[PDB]
């Protein structure tokens, strides 16, 4: 019978350890590494016991519960992690819910800092196993929903970079570009998974199902509806699980799904060839991001099945999900150029037209132009991508982030500074990722990445709500979030923040920051300016940041750093007020 044995045997020891360290780092984000390693040994030992006897030890119990019992075993928790000991005194299947609800999307943690190359390679040389325990633990605690088996994949890429670079001439010059690139992939991965989890948990299984139906219909245009559907069903269970902290099950299930798709690759995509050769993680990663197969030629016009067919209303009425799944499949596989959110928006339009029209005396006369009515929904996002790409190319990264920071702060000034600056910085990454593709490739690139970034604002804001406008964009339809945020003008009801000296007065710590961190400091300041003076002009703002820049250059090459900051700090505070009013 025993679950931990089945799972142990299934994913094998190596992945088993990692998934259990991930599980523990996800539930208990503030515990020291050394504490988590012990919980993992104690759990590994148990599975190698349930390897012997199916009835030998606690092997009868659900995984939810083996994790349950291990946390509360050390009451050391009640103190630094005594908020969720409220959960330890409760029971299943109600307890494990308490645990999951306290996952902190923004734990109070210093940044994961990366050591000098010499030092990082030394740590990896001395103890490799400890090294990647540390890594899984530092990423998973900071991103409590990261897609667990993709995390394993990234650990493995990370080790391949240290192997290549640690013996090198200049270790730094070899590591830095490669780590920085790996880090960016992992952030995007974390943001995509957080979106799946939020769709599932906040808007229901169906909302991710539809999303995954569209995306897989674009990716695998030749595969038939019943196959896509089967893939959509299994991938739903996969992410429902991972999103719920059932990582052993998720990893195992995701493996069967990779296997099933390779074993049936003939009738899915020719591009599956690239993936099916590969060892497990590499294979499932490859699948998970495969570029779109080409559209089969000779498909009938979509109007035949969805406008002229005499059973349109009977289909919609008698089997709604089946019929509208088909609409999504058919429409999406033929539109790799559209974003997922757009396609879902067309689904919603089509459905609302049917609902309304099929309840009239003459449904056909009412819905005949439904596909033609998609045009203005297609044009809004295409226009926006184009205007914003020209702005990106015109201003460059930093000034584009600046313009979005100003626009967003005026939009939702109640939002906290670190969130506004994070969210603006992500918005400017989209310019860089996407505006170099030709016109046709741009929309799915931009709009799908916007989803991920808006979701990130929505999860942060859910924790501590402060803006009615965010809450509204974030909780109405998932698929309208981008248009919803787009349509917000400046919030003219916000009462400007008091002028606040220490949010504007600077100290010598700051001189140690690399230029990239100084940018964030300039950008944090700009946000506080816009909060203080929401009608400030772009020239006003450029002049205050300009002064900030001069203060920094000046006091950062002083021998007496604290005392130049004292002479100049308050002289900035005084020139800011003057420029601003
Ligand atoms: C949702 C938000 C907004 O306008 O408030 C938004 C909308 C569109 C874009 C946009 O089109 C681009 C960003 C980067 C390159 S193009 C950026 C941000």
């Amino acid at each position: 019978k025993s679950e931990i044995a089945h799972r142990f045997n299934d994913v094998g020891e190596e992945h088993f350890i990692g998934l259990v360290l991930i599980t523990f780092s996800q539930y208990l984000q503030k515990c020291p590494y050394e504490e988590h390693a012990k919980l993992v040994k104690e759990v590994t030992d148990l599975a190698k016991a349930c390897v012997a006897d199916e009835s030998a030890a606690n092997c009868d119990k659900s995984l939810h519960d083996i994790f349950g019992d291990k946390i509360c075993a050390l009451p050391s928790l009640r103190d630094t992690y005594g908020d969720v000991a409220d959960c330890c005194e409760k029971k299943e299947p109600e307890r494990n819910e308490c645990f999951l609800h306290h996952k902190d999307d923004k734990p109070d943690l210093p940044p994961f800092a990366r050591p000098e190359a010499d030092v990082l390679c030394k740590a990896f040389h001395d103890d490799e196993k400890a090294f990647f325990g540390h890594y899984l633990y530092e990423v998973a605690r900071r991103h409590p929903y990261f897609y667990a088996p993709e995390l394993l994949y990234y650990a493995q890429k990370y080790k391949a970079i240290l192997t290549e670079c640690c013996e090198a001439a200049d270790k730094g010059a070899c590591l830095t570009p490669k780590l920085d690139a790996l880090k960016e992939k992992a952030l995007i991965s974390a943001a995509q998974e957080r979106l799946r989890c939020a769709s599932i948990q906040k808007f229901g299984d169906r909302a991710y199902k539809a999303w995954a139906l569209v995306r897989l219909s674009q990716r695998f245009p030749k595969a038939d509806f019943t196959d896509i559907s089967k893939i959509v069903t299994d991938l739903t269970k996969v992410h429902k699980e991972c999103c719920h902290g059932d990582l052993l099950e998720c990893a195992d299930d995701r493996a069967d799904l990779a296997k099933y798709m390779c074993e049936h690759q003939e009738t899915i995509s020719s591009h599956l060839k690239e993936c099916c050769d590969k060892p497990i993680l590499e294979k499932a990663h490859c699948i998970y991001g495969l570029h779109n197969d080409e559209t089969p030629a000779g498909l009938p016009a979509v109007a035949e099945e969805f406008v002229e067919d005499k059973d349109v209303c009977k289909n919609y009425e008698e089997a709604k999900d089946l019929f509208l799944g088909k609409f999504l499949y058919e429409y999406s596989r033929r539109h790799p150029d559209y974003s997922v959110v757009l396609l879902l928006r067309l689904g919603k339009a089509y459905e609302a037209t049917l609902k309304k029209c099929c309840a009239t005396d003459d449904p056909h006369a009412c819905y005949a132009k439904v596909l033609d009515e998609f045009q203005p929904l297609v044009d809004e996002p295409k226009n926006l991508v184009k205007q914003n790409c020209e702005l990106y190319e015109q201003l460059g990264d930093y000034n584009f982030q600046n313009a979005l920071l100003v626009r967003y702060t005026k939009k939702v000034p109640q939002v906290s500074t670190p969130t506004l600056v994070e969210i603006s910085r992500s918005l400017g990454k989209v310019g860089s990722k996407c505006c170099k593709h030709p016109e046709a490739e741009r929309l799915p690139c931009v709009e799908d990445y916007l989803s991920v970034v808006l979701n990130r604002l929505c999860v942060l804001h859910e924790k501590t709500p402060v803006s009615e406008k965010v809450t509204k964009c974030c909780s109405e339809s998932l698929v309208d979030r981008r248009p919803c945020f787009s349509a917000l003008g400046p919030d003219e009801t916000y009462v400007p923040k008091e002028f606040n000296a220490e949010t504007f007065t600077f100290h010598a710590d700051i001189c140690t920051l690399p230029e990239t961190e100084r940018k964030i400091k300039k950008q944090t300041a700009l946000v506080e300016l816009v909060k203080h003076k929401p009608h400030a002009t772009n020239d006003q703002l450029k002049t205050v940041v300009g002064e900030f820049t001069a203060l920094l250059d000046k006091c950062c090459s002083a021998e007496d750093k604290e005392a130049c900051f004292a002479v100049e700090g308050p002289k900035l505070v005084e020139s800011s007020k003057a420029t601003l009013g």
